[PDB]
């Protein structure tokens, strides 16, 4: 038998750093945990042990910190050229710059492939990028060979910028032709690598004949065979064994997000590339894994760029903006009118004669606006600034919600007003009218959302089985501040851009601001 | 006596083509009035026939058309200079491209002194622009010499752009020390060229003692000694005598606005300097005056560039532009919005720690909004379909008054609903409600204003004595649609930008834009 070691990262998100236990800002150094310094440690570590390695990304490198920000994928090409990845799927956020902000840092400066068999171009496009990216690659590995396909989320058009010259096919029609040619040109081993999240992973592993492994992503999703290691709660065992339509068992694989975790499966395969066996673990990579002192050398080399745009003026704002808790958690703030908008800002995409924009909803908590910005700076606005706003390192992400979910977190928004909690929601797209006098749970007395299909956009009342698309941080799309109807009830869930990010560059397109309270709250 | 003969233009905004009697696009030509290839013959047949003269412009060259949109003021420079004008005075409008937009393209390319008493400059800014504006110019005429001493408006910064580097004096306390200066330098003929409105041309008059004439502007001020030779209304004599504190007779003239009169005052001097007489009369700029013909030849080769960039990308919208009467004289439309908030946007100025912007009021007649902008043409917006949006050649003023004068224009904009009537108003930092069931003159019920004096901009209820800053249409600052109470009840008015310039610069720096219907006017 042949034995495979693939290693594996998935929604690395810009921790190039190593980070706190919940991937936010490192505080207390002996207890941060990833980044590539240290991921590049444990790599050579098992390279030296095991003759057969592959080193696999399934996306989504792009977005996440303040790297992205400056680097702009520069970073990504270099440190995962200094870890010597053997290959890497398109992710969803590759496209966040457009093509030109993929094809330039990422595709021309990679040494490694980088893959997506369910993306075609059209026009001159098509002749700029051909052969940037492939639909697989066959990788010498010992004496044998391995063919990695890959794929990504078809559902890009909608969580990021691709522009209007890529199509992303079904991901189960591109492929499968894929891995029959692999079959004509006797590569009988065959990873489908890719960034559609699990539930799309578990489909192709059912049904993609002669795909032996799924490395995949996008879902942000924790897999693990025994008592977990750290805070993350396994969705299931590691590997996910799918049954395929052709009688195999199929392993599926994801690493969580962040850089947190070290994926690790070995398989053993006959003459024939049947997968005879497979297991393995994540490897959380924690600080009794040291940082490799170059690596780390070259992150703090790095670094000085990063605190250098970190006091330079992003914009102006001609008001006061007021993040205090005394107006956030307790009524409409501009500093909550602002992140909003900037949110709605962010998720404009390409659209339909269908819609003005398929999403025009905003909720973000009161307790997440954590310090105000003083205009009185000559009006200027840092991303130090807006990093003492926002400190959490979260995502504004994107979640489908019924009506009915969405009244009930406005009646949870003040089930017990008056104390400075922090569930209290500021808005956009949104016009709420609460009377504290009624029963809590009985409190919102009207409710109206701005259109989406619709040519002029305009409010209308929420309608309790209609299904909204509604941009939130990942802290409330997750249950947080007692949401749990948000979490449990939601139809839809895609991790959005880094919140800071997405605050700085809505600032920098405006260059001076002026957000005004304006009604989309009251009081009766 | 030693007779002089002055010409003068004033507030000629950018009217270098022939215009309709009311100043906006020549459509009969044979009906055409103004233009600078028609002045340049009839000052040409003037210096034919008078020894003396002087061709003087008291300001407001800059901003009007789409002339100044495209040749920033180039157009102004060169034109000018083929007039050969003898001097000109800084307007408030030839700040509209802060410093640098004067200095360059103007102050420049000039070869006639542009002249201010009561600007001084700090900093950098003092040595770079040194000399290239002058508090005054001696000029040789015949065998005498004329001294010229500028002014500008000591509002500038409130009605232009003009930075935070330039200090706007009051004007007769600047204008009194170089009128005795002149005196000492044996220079007794001396005129006020200068750009503050009539009443402190007039104050000018009364109190710079030394001042011969005073040639004035920024009012649109229409003087004549006579039947008058078209639709404008005097406001008195031609010239209008001022007796001075020290017992002189002081002329004062202003020629209106756009080009369509030449000023003409005769003065007789004698040897001491000291006006004997003075009379004359603006001369009707109409179509039995030719268009010179070199003239006209260079204008039409200036226009090719216009057509090009007239039917130009400016930016894009995402949502259909609802110009269309049956939204915007019965309800709010989101044309009525962007074209207020465009409004604002082009109002932001210099503040104080006392306000956040010194306006924050805008109110716009729906019969003033002429045409939809369809988003299917790949969202692209142009200069031409604005120019349909808003055909009438008008501007965007600044005016004061108080808010009982605003509530009975909010009673007048509903007094007949029903009809599709143009006084119906779209809003910005106004929310309104109607109550159609009570009597005409009682219909509404809530009246709200976004502050200014404030560092978080909110909204307040209107107070009936309080006086407020509100950009609104000179066509309703004149009382248009039955509005007579903004113009009989009106505290302070300025002409502002144009109209269309005003929304194709605001979309420019939008990018991409897709105003909403948001509840600014509601119905009870
Ligand atoms: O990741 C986080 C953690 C807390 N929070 C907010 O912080 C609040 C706690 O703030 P406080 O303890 O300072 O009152 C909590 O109620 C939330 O609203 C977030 O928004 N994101
Ligand atoms: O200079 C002008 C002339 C008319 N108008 C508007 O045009 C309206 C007349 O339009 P109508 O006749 O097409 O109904 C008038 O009621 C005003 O609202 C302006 O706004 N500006
Ligand atoms: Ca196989
Ligand atoms: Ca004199
Ligand atoms: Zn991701
Ligand atoms: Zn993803
Ligand atoms: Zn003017
Ligand atoms: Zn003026």
């Amino acid at each position: 038998p042949w034995e495979l070691t693939i290693l594996h990262t998935n929604d690395v998100h810009s921790r190039l750093e190593q980070t706190s236990e919940d991937s936010s800002k490192c505080v207390d150094a002996s207890r941060c945990m990833g980044g590539v310094a240290r991921l590049f440690t444990k790599v050579q570590q098992i390279r030296r042990a095991e003759p057969n390695v592959l080193l696999l990304d399934a996306g989504d490198q792009y977005q996440g910190t303040i790297w992205f920000t400056v680097y702009k994928g520069a970073e990504v090409a270099h440190f995962m050229n200094a870890l010597r990845y053997d290959a890497m799927a398109l992710g969803n956020h590759e496209f966040d710059n457009g093509v030109e902000g993929l094809i330039e840092p990422l595709l021309k400066e990679a040494k490694f492939p980088i893959l997506s068999a369910n993306i075609s171009a059209s026009g001159p496009l098509a002749s700029q990028i051909s052969g940037l990216y492939l639909p697989y690659k066959v990788l010498p590995v010992g004496d044998e060979v391995v063919g990695i396909v890959g794929y990504t989320s078809k559902e890009t058009p909608f969580l990021s910028n691709p522009g209007t010259n890529l199509v992303f096919e079904d991901e189960i029609t591109a492929l499968q032709p894929e891995v029959d040619k692999l079959k004509t040109l006797n590569v009988n081993k065959i990873i489908a690598l890719g960034h559609s999240g699990f539930e799309m992973d578990k489909l192709i592993a059912q049904k993609v004949r002669g795909v032996d492994v799924v490395v995949g992503g996008h879902s942000n999703t924790f897999l693990y065979t025994g008592n977990p290691p750290s805070k993350e709660v396994p969705a299931g065992k590691y590997p996910f064994i799918v049954t395929s339509d052709d009688g195999r068992k199929v392993p599926v694989v994801q690493a969580y997000a962040f850089g947190k975790y070290l994926g690790y499966l070995k398989i053993e395969f006959d003459e024939r590339g049947n997968v005879i066996s497979s297991h393995g673990n994540p490897i959380l990579l924690d600080s009794s894994i040291p940082e490799d002192p170059s690596i780390k050398a070259d992150i703090n080399k790095w670094r000085i760029k990063l605190d250098d745009y970190s006091t330079q003026e992003l914009g102006k704002t001609i008001v006061y903006l007021d993040g205090s808790s005394q107006s956030c958690r307790f009524r409409e703030c501009n500093m909550g009118n602002l992140i909003c908008d900037a949110m709605i800002n962010n998720n404009l995409r390409h659209a339909d004669e269908m819609f003005w924009n398929h999403v025009s909803m905003c909720i973000l908590n009161g307790g997440g606006i954590r310090s105000p910005i003083d205009e009185r700076n000559d009006g200027t606005i840092t991303w130090e600034n807006l990093a003492a706003v926002l400190p959490f390192g979260g995502t504004f992400d994107l979640v489908q919600l019924k009506g009915s979910t969405l009244k009930k977190a406005f009646e949870h928004s003040v089930h017990r007003y008056g104390q400075s909690t922090g569930e209290f929601l500021q808005v956009g797209g949104i016009h709420v009218v609460y009377d504290l006098s009624r029963k809590p749970g009985d409190r919102v007395v009207k409710l109206d959302v701005l259109c989406t299909s619709c040519r002029v956009p305009s409010y209308d009342p929420l309608k309790m089985d209609e299904v909204y698309k509604v941009i939130l941080p990942n802290f409330l799309a997750n249950g947080g501040d007692g949401f749990q109807m948000i979490k449990d009830e939601l139809l839809r869930h895609d991790s959005g851009d880094q919140d800071i990010n997405v605050v700085s560059t809505y600032i920098s397109k405006m260059k001076v601001i002026y957000p005004a309270v304006e009604g989309r709250i009251k009081f009766s």
